[PDB]
């Protein structure tokens, strides 16, 4: 009867309701909603969760990245390896500062950066690497940081999609590591509105961050340099904590039903499955599958009262939005293929057994019939 | 005793407790927290309340001026006219699109942009006026749009402290006007997070801006043009919708206890009262007097336990973050006066008649001192 949903929210509340309610009731009491102790108290779980020193609260996954950047230097005439393949956010935060994205394609196996792609597009332009753990998969940290050394690179990592996931059992944004968050309902650590992070060891890219999104001021009426407004409210920090604390325990739910869906789909002739990389403990953000004839997958999925999506239908290349600057259409083929073939099936800590399986075989049923 | 505080924003969720809390109660429950029916629902009000046609509700008062500048073509290469007299954020949405921020003086009494001036810095590269409805003042819309007439420049106003506000009978923001403001927690309209928004009379700038504040989509995946992330929480949009049934209501109060003040604080030798230029209804977002021995009058508040605040301390041009860029001091004088005489004092619709008398008590005693 009732649809498979992609991804169930309210659910989220729902196994929360009591703390959460909580939470806001005390951020609506203390009548303090910006720069508080929410915010610090979940900078310092974040942070600490990621296994790094540092975390700085801001308004979305789109301005960590941009004020990582900036705080790193980063601006007109940089050039900033960024993936042919994630979302357009990626790009853009990189446009933002007046530097110029450069994109490289995928691994022929995963869906991030290939680093020998990587290689060969720097130039003497090049500031720095933007690798996106894309779908909630560590990108080949080891290789890129050899690379970025080497070369002189900074790297932000775009960790939207992959809250709590480890690259060789270090967590995403550990150590030295510069990795920009999205705190956006729908990711894998979401609150009740827009929000974002961005985690670093570094103390002083942590301080110019903390003065980026508060109007360049770390005194009252103090603009000690150009800012902007980019910060994480109060009440949507209380909340992340609260999540936070069940982060891995929601995570291992989705991989369970990664692990559902790899076995269950296994063999289907003309459905690609995703490959995890070795020595690598990724969070489901999305679990994607790829075919010819994806919309008629989509809608025989649809027909059969599942709810899909596709991430994404564009490669960011040939949106309007980049048209006239990108790589002409054919020229970046991995995105471009994924853009065609690409689907992802409903996935998440509140989807059960039952719906999976609906969704497993409504796959096999259309794969079958094709 | 207890001191007297600047603003008191859990006084303004105490006072619609209740309301409130069920406004949040029912976003929670929901399942929708981006881009949904609070938000319309707000713009709606927001919009007709201003006297407009559309609202553009952004995450914040520096987005929403620079989304619309952005959204009117404004970038690089061009100049927009802003005061000298202003908060940073007027200047920095300016600088965000790449264009140049061009300081032009307020009148010397009132805290907005001075139209004679305007004038004179006008270059073939201008393209808009940026006038800040200072403190809940209006600035002369009259003069600014006549002279933005005449010159095919657009306007932007920097509205965040103006909220309700009108200028010759017409709201802030009303018909044909583009201006910007702030739902920050301490406007005269706030909420429990950062906020802001536009509104406009056009229909195809109020499109752009929808697709602007939501990386350049009108369709999920589908980025039409380049855009960002500047969203106001449906959260924060319910609780605003109670917020703005009050406004009025809100500014009333403001506009008794500045009576009182003007009243109170009559004929005292150094004290400069803020003056209400003719043909305004202005919403005091904030009480403003002006003295030189203003560090003094103010070390003699807080003795007398009275929180008071300056906006600003220090003159855009010469902050750090512009001083390489803008006039040296003593080039703008009267930005350069208005921060060094300056202060705040209380005000706000929580504020108490018995503790803006002790305001202005101070304020006299201070005034009447033997020298
Ligand atoms: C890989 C990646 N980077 C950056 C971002 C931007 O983060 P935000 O905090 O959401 O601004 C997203 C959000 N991806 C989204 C959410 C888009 C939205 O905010 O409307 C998605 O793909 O649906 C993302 O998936
Ligand atoms: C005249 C004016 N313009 C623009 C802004 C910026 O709007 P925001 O939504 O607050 O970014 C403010 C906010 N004035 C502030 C609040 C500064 C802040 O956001 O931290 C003030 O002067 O304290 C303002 O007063
Ligand atoms: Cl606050
Ligand atoms: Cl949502
Ligand atoms: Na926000």
């Amino acid at each position: 009867t009732p649809r498979v949903p992609f991804l169930d929210l309210k659910a989220a509340y729902e196994e929360l309701r009591a703390e959460t309610d909580a939470a806001i009731a005390r951020v609506l009491d203390s009548g303090r909603y910006l720069l508080g102790p929410e915010l610090e108290g979940f900078e310092a779980e974040f942070a600490a969760y990621c296994e790094t020193d540092h975390a700085v609260g801001v308004n979305s996954g789109m301005d960590a990245l941009q004020l990582a950047l900036r705080g790193l230097g980063i601006g007109p005439g940089d050039e900033v390896i960024v993936p042919s393949h994630t979302y357009i956010a990626s790009w853009l935060a990189v446009s933002a500062t007046g530097a110029t994205p450069v994109p490289v394609e995928p691994h022929e196996d995963h869906p991030t950066l290939d680093p020998l792609l990587v290689e060969k597009a720097i130039t003497p332009r090049t500031r720095a690497l933007l690798p996106v753990h894309l779908y909630g998969h560590p990108a080949d940290m080891d290789a890129l940081r050899e690379l970025a050394d080497r070369h002189g690179l900074h790297i932000v990592e775009d960790a939207a999609q992959a809250h709590g996931a480890r690259y060789r059992g270090r967590r995403i944004g550990a150590g030295s590591s510069v990795a920009a968050f999205s705190f956006y309902p729908g990711k894998n650590l979401g609150c009740f509105g827009d929000g974002g992070a961005v985690v670093t060891g570094d103390p002083e890219l942590a301080e110019r961050l903390r003065m980026l999104r508060n109007y360049g001021s770390r005194q009252k009426y103090s603009h000690e340099t150009k800012g902007t407004n980019s910060r994480l409210d109060e009440m949507q920090a209380a909340v992340l904590r609260i999540r936070l604390a069940h982060l891995d325990s929601w995570n291992g739910r989705r991989s369970a039903l990664a692990a559902e869906y790899l076995s269950g789909l296994a063999g289907l002739p003309g459905i690609g499955l995703p490959v995890t990389a070795p020595d690598t403990d990724p969070v489901w953000h999305l679990f994607t599958v790829r075919t010819e004839r994806r919309d008629e997958l989509r809608s025989h999925l649809d027909a059969r009262g599942i709810d899909t999506l596709t991430h994404y239908p564009v490669p960011v290349h040939l949106s309007p939005a980049y048209a006239g600057e990108a790589p002409p259409e054919g020229s970046l083929p991995r995105a471009e293929s994924f853009a065609r073939q690409v689907l992802s099936l409903p996935i998440g800590p509140h989807l059960e057994r039952p719906q999976a399986l609906r969704v497993i075989d409504a796959v096999r049923e259309w794969a079958e019939r094709v």
